[PDB]
RNA sequence: GAAAAGCCAGUGGCGCGAAGCUACCGUGUGCCGGAUUAUGACUGAACGCCUCUAAGUCAGAAUCCAAGCUAGCAUGCGACG
């Protein structure tokens, strides 16, 4: 019912955005990111020669109007991911059994052992654009690095949800792997 | 006639009895991918914040559909002699 709902962002001078009808390819110093917003039913248009991305919803109801800022902050996340990158920190909480993590192959996955005294060995492989490394200036962290927030955060979530404590009081047996500093550096 | 060999008693009766069938009373074997629910989540709005949800995604089960197993006159079809 609303004639025009538009939002706009700014593109820095280190990153090149190439939008192809909704197929957004972002290029930066760190690499390249890409995404289908081919489902959003919005209007993307670059102005000032690739320095301003301006998004329209014409006759958008409040639902489509809420869909706008998703696209704008998604492409913010791509811009920051491909200029600086995302780096999640993930601390080891263990009550009685030290849980012993070992990387898999050139930092593409982790292997958790001795969790809860269990003998099942926990194996998670990093998704495409994410790597892992054990923390060395911190006591017990694993630090994930990547250019894509979805890939970093999904890998973080796999590691988290693969160390749940079952059949026991989750209010007391707090063992697991949880994320502490989630910014982007 | 008798020994020998039998035969009659609907299978005369008993001991054993191969073969064939057979028994959890004996033996051998029984199944590999993906979708997903309940739930837990990721990025992220509406609502400068938050948010598993609105758009988009994930993990997920004696579940589901295949894979496998059985029939395949489905008046179906292919190669060839
Ligand atoms: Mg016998």
């Amino acid at each position: 019912k609303t004639i025009l709902a538009s939002e706009t962002m700014e593109i820095p001078e280190e990153v090149t955005v190439k939008v192809s009808a909704k197929m957004i390819s972002v290029t930066g110093p760190r690499g390249t990111l890409t995404r289908n917003f081919k489902h959003l039913n919005l209007d993307f248009q670059l102005q000032e020669g690739g320095r301003k991305l301006k998004v329209d919803a014409w006759f958008g109801t409040r639902k489509t109007m809420a869909a706008i800022r998703t696209a704008i902050s998604h492409v913010q996340n791509l811009i920051t991911g491909v200029t600086k990158g995302f780096r999640y920190k993930m601390r080891f909480v263990y009550a009685h059994f030290p849980i012993n993590a070992s990387i898999t192959a050139a930092n593409r996955g982790i292997e958790i052992r001795n969790f809860l005294g269990e003998k099942k060995v926990r194996k998670v492989d990093m998704l495409d654009g994410v790597t892992i490394l054990r923390s060395e200036k911190v006591k017990d962290e694993i630090v994930l690095d990547g250019n894509d927030i979805e890939l970093v955060s999904r890998s973080a979530a796999l590691i988290n949800q693969k160390c749940h404590v079952k059949n026991k009081d989750i209010r007391k047996f707090l063992d697991g792997i949880y994320v502490s500093d989630k910014g982007a550096i």
